[PDB]
């Protein structure tokens, strides 16, 4: 109920929002069918439209007027973003020379420069080169301001994910926002884009921006729009409240535009008639930068230009059905589209196995253009599983396809040319960003990367401490010309312990047997050397991992390799070692192809044991550190320590081996040498964060040997390839990866192929940023290095994505 006889007068668009049944006049409204009676005539005026004409320059002050030409204009702030073009002779902003901003020239009165954030929905990232000609006011900014080729936004790659993720710097899984459609089971209410329940705040978890401004005492105007709002009076509206009393006057603003995204979903992406779409976005841009310029406020202000996501070419002939897979399919709730979510229709169908039904979805038709997954199993880069909102089935769908249920779906709900939703990795997701203005540097290219970052960068831009949030702050203080956030290194929790020799071989009975009962002085001294870390400045060229929870291990020192072994785990939680370009691949010998030793520096009691893999017919073992690379027959020995080894799944076997064998040679032949940390990774419960031991589901059958759920490798070299991994002078060059271990490749359609044809196809989609593998772990890499830590951290946010440019 709303007792609509309240009135507007005075109070159009504002900033604090009043409670039923007092009407509203903010710019949400609408939205809720509550404006006043007379909110359409004196908040949303339209007489004579947006532009100032020659005749009426210096009119008289028509109240009714959209907007004003008026002498008295400026003082009440209300003028037509062209009022000074036509009626004094000045420039429009984009015809002007762009000058370097080295300080906020803002009007006295104002604490700190404003931070206006113009967001644009579905403005793929290419559309800056391709759409260049159109979009003069948006190229000024992008070349004058600092700019990414492109952003990268979160997944699922929709509206009500990315624009609140952009909001808070949260993932999905952790904002809750996972769906532009979702179904929560412990509230037994649904979320949609139509109707109401949109607007409880129950589904809104984390810290918006406008929320950490507003508890910090920095003011925020309302970042949400009516969609029935013309653009031209949202942008009017903006300058009208930067005209406010000092006291009064936020400093904190967006704008919003449902275009291209509304126009790309009918016409595709490069469709004919987007090019009018992006010339009125470019042209509110300009009244924009117009308004700033008339209120003296266009070297004061800091504006980010920036999209939620991209567009991709998708028509209703590429759909995939699930009744041509599933014979039950009436038993099932499919969220369809450009990704899938699979629960039961009916809790109380316990005949429901999610199991069957993965089986059902997985492999059958060869071009299958989606491929199903339980959550979990999803890659650990997505983010993408640990909210109650997320179902247990999911279904990555190919880019430029569809999934449905039915035939019935596609043609009773061809319209539409254009979708969103896939992966993040894929290029015609990927969206904008654009900074200008003083805090922004001046003509600077930045590398692409995840609009989780922006939150923080936001808050630096307005003086607020962030909420907690998955941003790594500082990895992007390349963009800001000052203002930075200057970050300091987590100390280390945990210190190693160094053990040297000290237990007998007939100590262990671990079932074990090597063939290694082999036979000088100086060789001896040699020996000893490499077990004190004599090779450590070259298998640890960063520093050595930094271990940021309680608990307990060694280092252990070999002529190859190095390792923090855990002493609670029963393996290393890594292992470091260089291979140069000029290193070669020999094969595992005879004699100790079923070889593990015991490790005279770590007790019985804290190492594997043989028995349990021979009594465990699932598992198997494999290396951390690969004998194939071993730097001489002698060397060879330590890679068979079974301090060295960790549990493996026959069908993980497989793909580790041609990573160990090949793989691995390949890159330092294309790096020139290559760093490679490697190790195990134990996230039971799907929250992105290192397990602890009460954690683990599964154990290496009768034993305490914990069995991870991936594993990781961080592969490191210079940027500069003509300097070899181990002397670089310069910038690092980083890729990584989080496989997961599975007891089949049911993931890889092609598996029964031989591994050339699908283990580095694996890999790719399953690529990682090293951040992402601390938080699985509880390490922190590159701590000794030439290079500052802000560079550091961008390196340690960068992914490798394996897409075309
Ligand atoms: C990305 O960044 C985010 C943000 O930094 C990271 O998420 C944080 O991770 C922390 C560790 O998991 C977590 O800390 C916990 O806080 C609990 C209190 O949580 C409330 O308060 C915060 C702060 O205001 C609030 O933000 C939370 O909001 C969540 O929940 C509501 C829904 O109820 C949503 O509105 C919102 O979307 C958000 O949901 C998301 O997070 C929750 C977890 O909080 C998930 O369950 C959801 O699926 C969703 O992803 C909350 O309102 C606190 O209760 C926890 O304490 C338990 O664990 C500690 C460990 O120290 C233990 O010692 C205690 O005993 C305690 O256990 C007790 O409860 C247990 C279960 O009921 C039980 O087992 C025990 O026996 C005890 O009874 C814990 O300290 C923090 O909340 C989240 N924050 C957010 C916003 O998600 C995220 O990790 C980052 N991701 C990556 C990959 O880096
Ligand atoms: C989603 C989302 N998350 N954050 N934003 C704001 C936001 C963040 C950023 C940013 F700066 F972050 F880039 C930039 C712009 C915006 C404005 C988006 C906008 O005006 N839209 C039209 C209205 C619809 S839906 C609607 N739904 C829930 C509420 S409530 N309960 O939270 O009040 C109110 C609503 F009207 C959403 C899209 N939209
Ligand atoms: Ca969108
Ligand atoms: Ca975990
Ligand atoms: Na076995
Ligand atoms: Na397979
Ligand atoms: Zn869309």
């Amino acid at each position: 109920w709303t007792a609509t006889s309240g009135s507007c007068k005075g109070r159009c668009f504002e900033l604090q929002e009043v409670g039923p049944p007092d009407c509203r006049c903010d710019n949400l409204c609408k939205s809720y069918s509550s404006c006043c009676h007379d909110f359409d005539e004196l908040c949303l005026k339209t007489a004579r439209g947006w532009e100032c004409t020659k005749d009426r320059c210096g009119e008289v002050r028509n109240e009714e007027n959209a907007c004003h030409c008026s002498e008295d204009c400026l003082s009440r702030g209300d003028c037509c973003t062209n009022y000074q073009v036509v009626c004094k002779g000045e420039s429009h902003w984009v015809d002007d020379d762009c000058e370097e901003i080295k300080v906020p020239e803002c009007p006295a009165g104002f604490v700190r420069p404003p931070l206006i954030i113009f967001s644009v929905d579905g403005f793929r990232a290419s559309y800056m080169k391709k759409g260049s000609k159109v979009m003069p006011n948006i190229e000024k900014l992008r070349s004058c301001g600092t700019h990414a080729p492109y952003m990268r936004p979160v997944y699922p790659t929709k509206t009500f994910p990315n624009l609140y993720t952009l909001a808070t710097g949260l993932y999905p899984e952790s904002h809750g926002i996972v769906g532009n459609s979702m179904y929560d089971p412990v509230f037994d209410a649904s979320f949609h884009l139509r109707g109401r329940e949109k607007f409880n705040h129950r589904w809104w978890g984390g810290q918006p921006l406008w929320i950490t401004a507003t508890k910090q005492g920095v003011r925020a105007g309302t970042f949400f729009w009516s969609v029935s709002i013309p653009h031209e009076r949202r942008i009017l509206t903006i300058l009208q409240w930067l005209s406010l009393p000092d006291n009064e006057r936020p400093s904190v603003y967006a704008f919003y535009s449902e275009q291209p995204d509304f126009s790309g979903h009918k016409y595709g992406p490069f469709g004919p008639e987007m090019t009018n779409p992006l010339r009125e976005i470019d042209k509110t841009v300009g009244q924009l930068m117009d308004g700033l310029k008339q209120l003296r406020l266009h070297r004061c202000v800091n504006v980010i230009f920036v999209g939620d996501h991209g567009m991709e070419d998708v028509t209703c002939d590429r759909t995939e059905f699930l009744s041509n897979y599933l014979t039950n399919v009436d038993d099932i709730t499919l969220v369809p589209g450009t990704l899938g979510r699979i629960r039961a229709k009916s809790i109380n169908n316990s005949k429901y196995d999610p199991k069957t039904i993965i089986a059902a979805l997985t492999c059958k038709k060869p071009d299958q253009h989606f491929k199903p997954y339980m959550k979990q199993h999803l890659p650990k880069r997505l983010h993408y599983a640990n909210n109650r909102r997320i179902e247990d089935i999911h279904l990555l769908v190919d880019r430029r396809w569809h999934v449905a249920r039915k035939p019935l779906d596609v043609y009773k709900k061809c319209f539409f040319q254009g979708d969103h939703g896939f992966d993040n990795k894929v290029n015609s997701m990927q969206t904008v960003f654009v900074g200008y203005g003083p805090t922004f540097k001046y003509r600077t290219k930045v590398p692409p990367f995840e609009n989780i970052e922006l939150y923080n960068v936001m808050c630096d831009l307005l003086g607020l401490k962030p909420a907690p949030n998955n941003g790594t702050h500082g990895s992007l203080n390349h963009l800001l010309r000052t203002n930075t956030f200057r970050p300091t290194m987590p100390d280390e929790v945990s210190r190693p312990n160094y053990p040297g020799i000290m237990y007998l071989q007939s100590e262990f009975d671990l079932g074990c047997t090597c063939d290694d009962k082999v036979e000088n002085k100086l060789e001896e001294l040699n020996k000893r050397l490499h077990t004190k870390g004599s090779t450590k400045e070259r298998h640890l060229l960063y520093g050595r991992p930094a271990v940021l929870y309680r608990t307990s291990y060694d280092i252990l020192y070999h002529t190859d390799f190095e390792s923090g072994y855990s002493e609670i785990f029963l393996m290393p939680l890594w292992t470091s070692y260089t291979i140069s370009k000029q290193a070669e691949v020999s094969s595992i010998p005879e004699h100790l192809t079923n070889c593990v030793r015991p490790d005279v520096r770590v007790s019985p009691g804290f190492s594997q044991n043989c028995l349990a893999y021979k009594n465990d017919k699932q598992m198997s073992y494999g290396f951390l550190f690969p004998p194939y690379l071993s730097s001489s027959p002698e060397a060879k020995y330590d890679a068979f320590l079974v301090t060295n080894m960790v549990p493996m799944y026959p069908a993980f076997k497989r793909v580790w081996a041609y990573f160990q064998r090949v793989l691995v040679k390949k890159y330092a032949s294309e790096r020139n040498g290559v760093n490679v940390i490697s190790g195990p990774i134990f996230d039971y419960n799907y929250d992105g964060l290192r397990d602890t031991e009460d954690e683990i589901k599964q154990y290496v059958e009768g034993s305490s040997i914990p069995v991870p759920t991936h594993y990781y490798s961080i592969i490191t070299s210079c940027l500069d390839f003509t300097q070899p991994a181990d002397k670089c002078d310069g910038p690092l060059s980083v890729s990584s990866f989080i496989l997961p271990h599975r007891p089949d490749n049911d993931e890889s359609c092609n598996s029964s192929e031989d591994e050339s044809k699908w283990v580095e196809e694996l890999m790719k989609m399953h690529t990682a940023r090293v951040r992402d593998i601390e938080h699985l772990t509880g390490l922190d890499f590159y701590r000794k290095t030439s290079r500052s830590y802000s560079e550091i951290l961008t390196l340690k946010t960068y992914l490798h994505t394996y897409e075309s440019e």
